[PDB]
């Protein structure tokens, strides 16, 4: 009836891996940096180890397992995949370490050294990952610069599948209920009707691109989430970033059409950004890529 | 009778240049970082501005002017040259800013990123500068890693001519009297008889090279300057640095022969280090240029 999910859920022993340092700790528990050393092999795999707050909330324990189900069911160079789980007091999620952290923080603390080639290549990679998830029938529902991690400066992967949902063969959209989704990244239909689709992800992809192009600006910086619904209905959108040619900014605007089907598909976004990646300075204008009368002393020969 | 020194001593107005920041302040007064803006031109020259301690010692004021005389009389890509002096309360020496500071500090705080190409190229450049000073009939008497400055990582210049002395046409050596010269960089004959020659500079060049090859180690670290004379007489020399092939270390040892004329000339040191610079990894072994079983998670495919 539907394609049976034959993903393997690997169960890891706690003695196999070693926590080196804490990486971060929000309201989702704590993420550790560590090494995973399978006893049989002669390998040492750098891993990120996520566990919820020491306590046990019935609902929160289930949701980590949902995140495990989706991560275990994905396999793509531009998507983060689960290595396994460890069944300790609280369940631990284990994945490949992305040492350079989330892309939002990366663009912020490297503004001065990020060229148009990297920006456009990241857009291509995120589009490929999202396109893969579309093929896998998966709606992410939380795509943002913060949920894209950096393996190396030239290789990024999508992560954070805690809100992700699998769509059936005879199913085109997901209907939420609980809410509490980041308002500033979601499509109008999702705010107005809690409808989520692959094209809702495209909206979020648009906002994710805006983040990258503005080197990590906060969308609608001065605006409270209550108003967001209203301003979108009126036709107001995120502004054109300084470095963005109309060509690039038109792609972003297309992701934010009211009609979801009028928005571009991830496969089309791969093509368009790929074309642009071939001649990146034609599409992004960055000054890099306090005086200009300065001359070195051994070019100023004595008069 | 002797070649008349027709060097031009430029006198600069204080209003022409602007102190931005203090760079350092030992027992030689203070060195400022600044910009020099000749009124007529549309240029802004980055300069280092040296002045003695606010007060006026009769002997100390003379010695700054001696340093000005020698710096003003030199013109070579690998030697620091005086731009001018400013006749304020205390005399100010003005020269080209070498933004990366002295080479001793540079090798120390970049151990991990200094390759054999840079090390050997620096040796060539210092040899060229010293060879130029030899042609100019100038004995430096204070060559060390600390007295070589860095314009860029790939371009260094010799500086600090406070102890330098001009030799006459019919003159092969200088006889000091006051003393107080860095003992660990000077040749045996200079310690034993206060004799200084171009070949005494070669000894110091040998020690300067040892500093670079050991990434800024202090020569005879545990030894007090009183003993230095004795250990050299016995035949003890600075040890072979870990990264140094016998080829390179033999050059260093040759600079430390008792017979000054047995030591190599700077022109020969230019040639030898130049040859080596063409195939630098044959002559310096640096690991760059905590586990080795580490494999990235997306090269460890699930068994
Ligand atoms: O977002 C959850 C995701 N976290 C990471 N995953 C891989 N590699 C990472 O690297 C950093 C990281 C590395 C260096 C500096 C900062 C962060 C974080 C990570 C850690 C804390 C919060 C968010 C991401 C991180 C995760 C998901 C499932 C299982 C474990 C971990
Ligand atoms: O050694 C005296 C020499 N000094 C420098 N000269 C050029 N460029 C420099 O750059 C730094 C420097 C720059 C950045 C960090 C640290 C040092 C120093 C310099 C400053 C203080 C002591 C020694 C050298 C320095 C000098 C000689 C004559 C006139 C002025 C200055």
């Amino acid at each position: 009836g539907e394609a049976p999910n034959q993903a393997l859920l690997r169960i890891l022993k706690e003695t196999e891996f070693k926590k080196i340092k804490v990486l971060g700790s929000g309201a989702f528990g704590t993420v550790y940096k560590g090494l995973w050393i399978p006893e049989g092999e002669k390998v040492k795999i750098p891993v990120a180890i996520k566990e919820l707050r020491e306590a046990t909330s019935p609902k929160a324990n289930k949701e980590i397992l949902d995140e495990a189900y989706v991560m275990a069911s994905v396999d793509n160079p531009h998507v983060c995949r689960l290595l396994g789980i460890c069944l300790t007091s609280t369940v631990q999620l284990i994945t490949q370490l992305m040492p350079f952290g989330c892309l939002l923080d990366y663009v912020r603390e490297h503004k001065d050294n990020i060229g148009s080639q990297y920006l456009l290549n990241w857009c291509v990679q995120i589009a490929k990952g999202m396109n893969y998830l579309e093929d896998r029938r998966l709606v992410h529902r939380d795509l943002a610069a913060r949920n894209v991690l950096v393996k190396t400066p030239q290789h990024v992967k999508i992560t954070d599948f805690g809100l992700a949902k699998l769509l059936g063969a005879e199913e085109k959209e997901y209907h939420a209920e609980g809410g509490k989704v980041p308002i500033k990244w979601m499509a109008l239909e999702s705010i107005l009707h809690r409808i989520y689709t692959h094209q809702s992800d495209v909206w979020s992809y648009g906002v994710t691109v805006w983040e990258l192009m503005t080197f990590g600006s906060k969308p609608y910086d001065g605006i409270p989430a209550s108003e967001i619904s209203s301003i979108l209905e009126k036709g107001e959108r995120l502004p054109q970033p300084p470095i963005c040619t109309i060509d690039v900014y038109m792609i972003m605007v297309k992701c934010w059409m009211i009609d979801a089907d009028s928005r571009p598909k991830f496969r089309e976004l791969i093509i368009e950004f790929s074309k642009m990646a071939r001649d990146p300075q034609r599409y992004l204008v960055i000054q890099g890529d306090d005086m200009d009368d300065v001359v070195d002393a051994d070019e100023y020969l004595i008069p």
